């Protein structure tokens, strides 16, 4: 799977240019006021083009490891949770729990690649396991009380975001624990990167549907 994996980073490197200039264009599409988390998708697309690039230019020297990824989750983690509070929040809530959010999901990143430069099965490995995990189930639990204000055309639009986020970053901790049990290192490659184009362009995707709801 080594050259299914080389050519899959290209294709996300595509892939997220892609969906850096769609956002960037469909921007105006939306009123100004709702602008703000479409933006902030681009800049996430856009931050994993970059990222991509250089985990290709990685695997081609031959000296990459899983731990490349985890420069590019620390920021744009964070900022994929700005981008729903974006469109959720305003005011001293937006910047509570832009914090909040935010610090929680560096936490999460932090402690991932603690365990991850470890060996697999290690303590050092299951430590960072159960600190991530917690931090992601109090993200996840704290995304589904998110929506319990909406209504309407907006409960909808963040139903899918909410929901793209629950469904499709299961695969991060699954990833990760994967090896433990079996020969699983050289798929969790391969599905690492297909799952950030689904849940970066997704999620842009998804919170300029939401943006165009409130203009709308
Ligand atoms: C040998 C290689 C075989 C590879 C085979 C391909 C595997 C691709 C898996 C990706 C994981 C992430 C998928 C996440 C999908 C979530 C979709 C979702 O929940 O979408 C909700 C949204 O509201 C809808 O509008
Ligand atoms: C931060 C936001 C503000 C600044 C925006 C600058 C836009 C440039 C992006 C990188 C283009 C060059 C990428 C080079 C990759 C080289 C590599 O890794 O190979
Ligand atoms: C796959 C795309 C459709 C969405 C699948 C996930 C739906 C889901 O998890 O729904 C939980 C529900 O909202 C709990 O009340
Ligand atoms: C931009 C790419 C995304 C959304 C990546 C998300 C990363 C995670 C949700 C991963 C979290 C982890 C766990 C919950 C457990 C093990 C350690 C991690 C970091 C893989
Ligand atoms: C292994 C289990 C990791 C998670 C345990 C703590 C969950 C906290 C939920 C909030
Ligand atoms: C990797 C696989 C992650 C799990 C995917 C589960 C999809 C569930 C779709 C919605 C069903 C109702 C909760």
């Amino acid at each position: 799977m080594e050259e299914l994996t080389y050519r899959l980073f290209m294709v996300a490197t595509v892939g997220m240019l892609a969906g850096t200039v769609f956002l960037l264009a469909s921007s105006r599409e939306v009123k100004p006021e709702h602008r703000r988390g479409v933006y902030i998708s681009a800049l996430v697309c856009g931050i994993a083009w970059y990222h991509y690039q250089k985990m290709g230019a990685s695997w081609e020297s031959g000296s990459y490891d899983t731990g490349l990824r985890y420069v590019d989750w620390v920021l744009t983690v964070p900022l994929m949770f700005v981008e729903v509070l974006a469109v959720t929040r305003k005011g001293a809530a937006y910047n509570e729990a832009v914090r909040n959010w935010g610090i929680a999901a560096t936490v999460m990143i932090g402690a991932g690649y603690y365990g991850e430069t470890s060996a697999a099965g290690s303590n050092e490995y299951w430590t960072g396991f159960v600190i991530a995990m917690a931090t992601y189930v109090w993200l996840m639990r704290n995304l589904q009380a998110e929506g319990e204000g909406l209504k309407g055309d907006q409960a909808v639009a963040f139903e899918n975001i909410k929901n793209l986020i629950l469904v499709g970053w299961i695969i991060y901790p699954l990833g990760y624990i994967a090896p433990v049990v079996g020969d699983f290192d050289a798929i969790r490659e391969v599905l690492y990167t297909i799952a950030d184009i689904i849940n970066k362009v997704g999620l842009g995707v998804l919170v300029l549907q939401m943006a165009r709801v409130q203009s709308g």
